[PDB]
């Protein structure tokens, strides 16, 4: 099954349903079912890949897709005043699911240090 | 920007690697035991402004970023983060990946 059996693999074959944002052949962006900032939304390849520490050289123009695509989702949904971005990786980066997803988050003011 | 004045090494920064194309260094700042940035060497000055053909630049700071933490011995992960504007608590006016690890990161990401 193209994508494989995460969560992220399921919604991308319309398995199991989300609030889909916006939609192209290489990416999906949909909101975060336990959003943490007003606005809370996610990127995702519909290539998998398991975790950003194996990416390969080749996915770079995906993973930029991934930015540009957060960029302008964020725009369309208004967030003005800004956005953090977030990729986690691993245990100590906190990835719960592994297919590699872009976290876009805005609405409040974000507070530093990002966790 | 203050990031300008490093890349032309015009002021120090504890450099971890650079190419062609982009700069990574240690945060002055650190917010955990490894903290790095990944930049570029064209001047975008936030996320929101990149175009379409920096795609490929911008993928190319995340697999710099990700071998730069691999190379500082990262294997228990880490946090990327680019924040645009005031909101996301952007701190300087070329935009820039931050990597964070050798901790627990807490989420919400701040
Ligand atoms: N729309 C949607 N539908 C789902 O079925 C579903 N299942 C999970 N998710 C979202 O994927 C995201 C998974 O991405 C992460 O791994 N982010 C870190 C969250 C996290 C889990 N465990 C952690 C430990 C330390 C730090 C952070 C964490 C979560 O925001 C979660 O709400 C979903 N979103
Ligand atoms: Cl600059
Ligand atoms: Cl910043």
């Amino acid at each position: 099954r193209p994508g494989g059996d995460t969560i992220f693999g399921k919604i991308i074959r319309k398995e199991i349903p989300a609030k889909i944002i916006f939609e192209d052949d290489r990416c999906l962006a949909f909101h975060d079912i336990s959003p943490q900032a007003p606005t809370h939304f996610l990127v995702i390849p519909k290539k998998h890949i398991s975790q950003i520490s194996v990416a390969e050289d080749d996915d770079e123009s995906l993973l930029g897709h991934l930015m540009i695509v957060g960029k302008k989702c964020a725009a369309d949904l208004g967030l003005n005043k800004g956005y953090r971005m977030v990729v986690n990786e691993g245990s100590d980066g906190g990835q719960s699911v592994y297919h590699v997803h872009l976290h876009v988050l805005g609405g409040r003011q974000m507070h530093w240090p990002p966790g």
